[PDB]
Order: structure tokens, then sequence, then C-alpha cells
């Protein structure tokens, strides 16, 4: 018999929950007592298996008709309903700080508080981004323009397995070091950035076979790192961080810079922030005294 | 309890989704055509506990020092699939279902005034519902604020859809009384007044009705729009709404800045937005945007 490394289960507190993903992320108590994360999710169906269930006689229970659309709650066989579950036992804090639901707040930066807040922190935190020169100075790269200022080189995500085009996923480095974000685009690095747009597409045509009209091409702010990189994804994918409150397409910051050559030295970008995130509070102090 | 036809034969997988656990499928039956939908139910809360108590069948997947995978094998009442059946189906159902194939369009202003403007001039544009909300002739019961001023006033509604018990799904939309401003490319200096009446007022309306404030909030405009006639889209900035890609949405309050920096950006800059191939739209601005 198969168990769970506990005994019982009382949910303290759903950590997090999505009804669209069909995923819980559970605090139990067990042990009663002791914390456990328990994190269910239904499965994704394989066509195979639903096409042979049609044709076997489904368990289907009627719950509303008209002349031609019905709906039913069907009863599948094991094969179909399986959870992922994933227990973390005994939990930490941590573990539950990890999967609570994220709490953020949106903060509009103005050029003013970028210099006088933001960068002091960031340079107080100075946080290494050595993987990323262990890239640049090198078998992942599927094209480079080696141009050390105007250069790039284009990988992979390492979560895109590449067994299909629909999640395509790449990252654009440029060779330059220094740039840690929009915050530092000048016109002099239009040169690069025009660069990394039509060459990445340019190496993403050739390579995948797939157009550039095809392809959302965006920067991040905040970045995850401090070091200027553009996400190439599918557009059909909704990948990381594109929503609005984070992702610049690349083709508008370079407009951008074409019209105003100081619009990101000057201008009010908007983000989001963790509400335990310490440049949260001192983003918010300097606007609140101001 | 049959499905209302045999002999379902997989013709195409129209949609799926593995982040959802959605299929979609096109099938032929009685040798016509029949579309099945599958959805895994999101979990209840309060069946989580009866799950993963007792001796809940399981299979050990993996296992390091802390963490383990299972699959869970849940009991018959706890295991149900939402099932959905198109019978028979038409080709308007099978193009309904089918995934979108989408491209991205860069409009200049050019293309806009000279492509799709004359294209948008052609087209009613189908909004008497949206005057019946401001006309209070529909739906008045639901709105939440109302600035009545008819050129720099609007009212605030809930999405119908948004279930109100749950603000990480937070949805209204603001609709300007002013009649005649599309979408971003109508909006001049002239509409800045307007466009700060709504950012205010209309986090000032959810912080007293829902105690959100207003940092809590993704506040945008898409564009292309859903339908002609300014509106503004207030959400949790939690919730991944509709169009908050930065391919479709246009925050409110960084639009109001693009106009105070240039007053016609909005006439003259390039604005990035998706399309269906078979959009007519579409069909026109690659054409044109070729010959160009």
């Amino acid at each position: 018999p198969v168990r769970l490394p506990f005994s019982g289960f009382r949910v303290q507190k759903v950590l997090r929950e999505s009804a669209r993903d069909k995923i819980i992320f559970l605090h139990g108590k067990v042990n009663e007592g002791e914390d456990a994360v328990v994190i269910l999710e239904k499965t994704p169906f394989q066509v195979e298996h639903v096409a042979q269930l049609l044709t076997g006689s489904p368990e289907l229970k009627l719950q509303f008709s008209n002349d031609i659309y019905s709906t039913y709650n069907l009863f599948p066989p094991r094969h179909l309903s399986d959870i992922k579950t994933t227990v973390v036992y005994p939990a930490t804090e941590k573990h539950l700080q990890k999967y609570m639901r994220q709490d953020l707040r949106l903060i509009r930066e103005t050029g003013d508080d970028y210099r006088t807040i933001t960068l002091p922190y960031l340079e107080s935190q100075s946080l290494s981004i050595q993987w990323v020169y262990n890239i640049l100075d090198k078998d992942r790269i599927v094209f480079e323009n080696p141009d050390p200022s105007d250069g790039f080189v284009l990988i992979p995500d390492l979560k895109w397995n590449q067994q299909q085009l629909d999640d395509l996923y790449l990252i654009a480095i440029c060779h330059r070091r220094g740039i840690r974000s929009l915050r530092d685009l000048t016109p002099e690095h239009l040169p690069l950035l025009r660069n990394i747009l039509r060459e990445g597409q340019e190496a993403i045509l050739k390579r995948y076979q797939v157009t550039g009209d095809r392809l959302r091409v965006y920067l991040h702010y905040l970045p995850s790192y401090y070091h200027l990189h553009v996400h190439f994804t599918a557009l059909g994918f909704e990948a990381p961080g594109s929503g609005v409150e984070r992702a610049h397409l690349l083709a508008q910051v370079i407009e951008n810079l074409e019209c105003d050559p100081k619009h990101y030295q000057q201008r009010t970008l908007t983000f989001a922030l963790r509400t335990d995130d310490p440049l949260l509070q001192l983003l918010q102090k300097a606007q609140q005294e101001r």
C-alpha cells in the first residue's frame, strides 16, 4: 500500500490556486503536528486516450442539452483522471513562503526615482552575472554576431525542449558589458538593438522556419538579471513576463529611442514588485516624500 | 446514457491546452461532424482533504529528501471531467473552436490612415449596446461608478463573467460618455481630461467598493479594441486578464504620459498588434505593407 509520508491531512491554508490551470497548492497540517505542502494538478489530456474513450461507452451524466449542444459529467477510467501530486514534507516557512500566491504591487518609477533610489539599491546588491559572461566568453548558441559592442549571442531557453515550435523561446544576450537594462539605453545602442531584432529574426527564420510576424520579441523591466537581454517567443505562447507591466517590445524600444534620445532616462516606467521586495518600500517611501 | 452518435473518429485536434487542461476535438461520426470538448475541473477546496486523507490510491513517481511526487487516482465521485458535445457540428462550430492562428502587424501611422481607417469607416460599429449602457437603457443597476460629464466622464461597470467573491479575478470596464472615439488612434490632448478622470476616478471607485488600492490594478486599453468606442480595462494585477499581453494592452498611465510628451503620438507612431490570419484587416495590411 503506497502511502503519503504522514498521517492525515488538514488544510491550514490554500497557499495558491488557479481555476484556469486546474492547480492548487495546500498548506496542510499532518501527523496531529507538522506542516506539509501538497500541490495537486489535474493532468493534461492525451488525445489517444480521449479518442479511445469516446468509442468505448464512457460513463456520462447529462447536465444540459439543447438541439445540438449537450454537456455531461464524464466519469473516466483511471488513466484520464490521475492527479499529479507533489508533496513537501516536512515543509518549512521557506516552503510556505515559496508557494504562497504572489502579492504584487505596481510602481511607476520616474527617471529620478531610478537614478536616486533604484540604481543605488541595485548597486548595493551587485548580484553576480558571471554565468552571463561565461556564455559570452564560450554549444547551445544558435546564432552569434561577435561584435563586442554591437553583437550578441542567441540561445534557446533552457525550458524549451525544441520538441515543438509552439513554445519557441530564445534569448539574445549582448556582448557589450554594463548595459544593465532599458534604463541604460541611448541612441548609441541603436545599432546593437537593431542587430538583435534583425539578425535574431533572420536566425530564427533560417533555423526554425518561423517568420518574424510569428514572434513576440521583447525585453523585461525589471529584468531578472542586469545585463541587457531580449526574449524571442512564439506569438502564440503566453510567455513569462509577456504582460504589459513587464514586457517592452524591442521594435518599439528602438522607435522610442529614435523619437526621444533620452526616453529611457527621462520617462516613467511601470512595473510590478512583490510586497516583500525591499526596493518596493524604498520606492514607495520616496514617492510619499514628494 | 450514451453519446448522441457512434463511431467517433478524430479528424483534427481543434485546440488543446496543457496549461488549461482542455481539449477540443473535431470528429466524424455515424459512418457527419461532431465536436467534443473535454475539460478537467478546477479543484474545490472542500474536497481536497478527502482526496488526501484516508488511504488515497497512489503511485510513487519520485522522491528525494523532502520532495516527492505521486500519481493520485481519485475515487469515482471525485474524478469527473466536464464534457461538451456539439452534434451535428457545422463549419461555423469548427471555426469557432479551432485554435487561433495569429500574425503580428506593425501598423505605421500611414498604414493606419491609408488602410486601417478606410476599412473601419466602411463597417458599422454595432455599439448600440454600449450606448444603451451609457444612456441607462441597459445594465444600469450594474454600474459601480459614474462621472456623468458628457465630455470627460464615464461609467464603470464590472465584467459580467467576473465572480466578485474572488478579487483575484477583478475586472471592470470604464466606458466613456463621449461618442466617436474609436481607439487609441483617435486620442489627442483633447482626450487627456477624460483619460485622467478615468484613471483617477476609476481607481477611487474601486478602492471604495472593493478595498483594492490602485497599485494592485492593471489599467489599460486594448489595441485593436474589441469594439470601437473607447473603453478602459481595470484588472487585478494577479489576473492574466484578456489581452493584457504587450501586443495588445496599453497602460492608461502611459497613454496619458505619451500624449503629454508628444501630442500627436497616437497618429504618428507605429502600434504593434496581432490579427488572425483570416482577419480582413490583415489581408489589407499585409498586402499593402508589402507593396510599400
